[PDB]
């Protein structure tokens, strides 16, 4: 019975990237190959299977670094990044096996699910 | 020209309220009179006019700890939060006018402005 606000989540969602940006409350880096992006763990963890089990586990919590499997597109993960903090997601016939690819490693399911309509879709 | 996940900034939401639930990566700790309540500091900048001037700030961004004022109803507060956190704003009336001067004490001026609609329509 309470009342809804409809932008809310949009808005909040919004406002984390626009703290990203900024590197604010930012607590980890997460390494891909020769490049380097800063981020959340509350956010990769509401968006990702993988990070989830990492930052759950009381042993990798406090892990300020992770390096990501060294054969992950960078160019994959950071429309990944991107579309966790924005639910907006890049893609395109140039890119749609990086994408799919990192989105299986990131156990990003729904995602996964898209880009095999995409590819139906050609 | 981007796809767009229509659900996934609530979804995102829904699993940083989860998050809070567990206490998992949870920074600060908000008193309020007698009571206390965990938070992610980013949810409460997103959230909050105060609570982004508090720790936008260098000097107060590392804070685990913030008093608010004495006078701020717990009740009120614990409302908002939970709105922070769900989209979802339980208004009463029993609770209205505590959960609006807590709002402004907030500021949370889309809440402000819909408590001040609540009591147009009594
Ligand atoms: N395994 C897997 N996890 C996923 C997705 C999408 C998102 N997440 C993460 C997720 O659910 N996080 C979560 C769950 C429960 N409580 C708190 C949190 Cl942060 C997916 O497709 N697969
Ligand atoms: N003063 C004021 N702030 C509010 C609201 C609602 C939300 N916020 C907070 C907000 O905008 N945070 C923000 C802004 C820019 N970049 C990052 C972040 Cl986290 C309000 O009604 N008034
Ligand atoms: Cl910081
Ligand atoms: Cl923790």
């Amino acid at each position: 019975s309470q009342i809804q606000f409809t932008r809310h989540a949009s808005d909040v969602l919004l406002n984390l990237n626009r703290l990203r940006s900024r590197d604010i409350l930012t607590d980890v880096v997460i390494v891909v190959s020769r490049e380097q992006f800063r981020a959340h763990k509350t956010v990769l963890m509401a968006c990702s299977g993988l990070f989830y089990s990492i930052f759950t586990d009381q042993l990798k919590r406090n892990l300020s670094v992770i390096n990501l499997d060294p054969e992950i597109n960078p160019e994959g993960f950071n429309i990944l990044l991107d579309f966790m903090y924005t639910s907006r997601l890049n893609l395109r016939e140039g890119n749609i096996m990086a994408v799919m690819a990192t989105a299986m490693y990131l156990q990003m399911e729904h995602v996964v699910d898209t880009c095999r309509k995409f590819i139906k879709a050609s």
